[PDB]
């Protein structure tokens, strides 16, 4: 989807344009230990800002990798099923769950665990990636506070709200790997079981 690029865009944009306003959205004779306080926000949100930059870079990552993946060996059972001979599992796992007598449905039951071992490691990057953005976006809110025109916070909050459609989508993206994977796994037992009916003609 090309609406995630955009989305991606201007978060980057606008991004760097609060880090380089930063000192002077929160800007600094008795009672300044409330000076103190205002610095002291400014330093967390510094914080929260690039670990949210940090996870949205990781996944970006995963993705150009991850794509590969769906067009090569997860794109067709037959092409799945060429891996897995090629890269079959260790011969305790493939023992363990997959002794079985035809070499052939060997293929399909270490395939079938080939797609389930990749879901688990898409929802485990899914779930890393939900609690580092939770753990961070609420320290985002400082920007409201720190505007000094009423204006200018209504800027800060549309740049939040583009956090979090960017986040959005990168769930979208985690969850669809996911169907797709569901999805082969059925394309392949769809494939298990013409072989079955084409095995029975000798």
């Amino acid at each position: 989807t090309s609406g995630l690029k955009q989305l991606d865009s201007t978060y980057k944009e606008t991004n760097q344009q609060v880090l380089k306003n930063l000192d002077e959205i929160f800007s600094t004779k008795i009672g300044k230990e409330d000076a103190l306080n205002i610095k002291k926000a400014a330093i967390a949100l510094r914080g929260d800002l690039a670990l949210l930059k940090a996870n949205f870079e990781a996944n970006e990552l995963f993705f150009i990798s991850e794509d590969v993946i769906f067009k090569t060996y997860m794109s067709s059972p037959e092409l799945l099923l060429t891996y897995m001979k090629i890269n079959p599992l260790d011969q305790k796992t493939a023992e363990q769950q997959c002794g079985i007598s035809d070499k052939v449905l060997v293929l399909y039951c270490e395939g079938k665990l080939k797609i389930e071992q990749e879901k688990q490691n898409i929802r485990e990057r899914l779930e890393t990636s939900l609690k580092a953005y939770q753990s961070n976006i609420g320290g985002t809110a400082s920007l409201i506070t720190a505007s000094q025109t009423l204006v200018e916070s209504l800027k800060n909050k549309n740049f939040i709200k583009g956090i979090r459609k960017l986040m959005l989508a990168h769930d979208k993206v985690f969850l669809n790997y996911l169907e797709k994977l569901d999805a082969l796994e059925i394309s392949l037992e769809q494939s298990k079981r013409q072989y079955l009916q084409e095995r029975q003609s000798s």
